[PDB]
């Protein structure tokens, strides 16, 4: 696999959101992934939707957690893998209480196949994200509140808590890190990311790593 990718800088990637008070890290977590592959398969960057999760996505739980994978089977087996735009369907649960679900007046932004989870090996997640694109990632984030910045060689791994967005690495790095788009606004760490050390499976990257498909 190549030493260093970066999709933030060949333009794959939306800018960092905010989910507010509300623990919808999961939608933000999908939704990224999605307008990634999206864009990659050849359609321009488009913000699409996080509300549509958090409000219309059942098999979750909107503003108290989700998965990124039941996200992806959600749009997919009850959406007919349509996933509204942003704009369409703008984020209103920043105070912590989510819409109802409207089915309408929306405007469809992405389509959908499927998805596909990757081995638990940094190696292979790296290798795929290299060639495929940006991949979502559970991590706990437990310790995360009081990074500012740098390569965090030292996390907290004892429990899956939190949904990201993996966008690159650098292996040639003194310390090879992991580049991670967050939904904390960009005034939390870098700009709204964070790099955390690769290898040594920091914050439990590794263990539950997806990608929606489109084609
Ligand atoms: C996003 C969380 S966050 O609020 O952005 N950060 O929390 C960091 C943190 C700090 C201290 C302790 C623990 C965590 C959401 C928050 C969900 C939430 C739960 C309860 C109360 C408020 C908010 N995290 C999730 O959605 C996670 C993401 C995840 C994805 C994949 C695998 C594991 C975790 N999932 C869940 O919380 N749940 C809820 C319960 N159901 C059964 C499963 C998904």
């Amino acid at each position: 696999a190549p030493a260093a990718v970066d999709w933030r800088a060949r333009g794959a990637v939306t800018a960092v959101k905010d989910q507010g008070q509300c623990g919808s890290c999961w939608a933000f977590s999908a939704i990224g992934n999605v307008e990634c592959q999206w864009f990659l398969a050849g359609h321009p960057l488009t913000n699409l939707s996080e509300q549509m999760l958090v409000s219309c996505d059942k098999t979750d739980s909107g503003c108290s957690g989700g998965l990124m994978n039941n996200a992806f089977e959600w749009i997919v087996q009850e959406n007919n893998g349509a996933v509204y735009t942003e704009d369409s369907y703008p984020y209103a649960s920043g105070e912590g209480i989510s819409p109802p679900c409207t089915t309408s007046g929306h405007t469809v932004g992405a389509t959908i196949t499927g998805h596909v989870e990757l081995p638990q090996d940094e190696a292979q997640i790296a290798a795929w994200l290299a060639v495929n694109g940006p991949v979502a990632v559970a991590v706990d984030a437990s310790s995360w509140m009081t990074y500012t910045g740098g390569v965090m060689t030292s996390c907290v791994s004892e429990q899956l808590d939190h949904g990201v967005l993996l966008v690159g690495y650098n292996d040639s790095a003194a310390v090879p890190y992991w580049i991670i788009k967050n939904s904390w606004t960009t005034q939390w760490g870098e700009e709204g990311y964070i790099r955390i050390a690769k290898g040594s499976n920091q914050c439990l990257v590794k263990e539950e790593a997806s990608s929606a498909v489109v084609g």
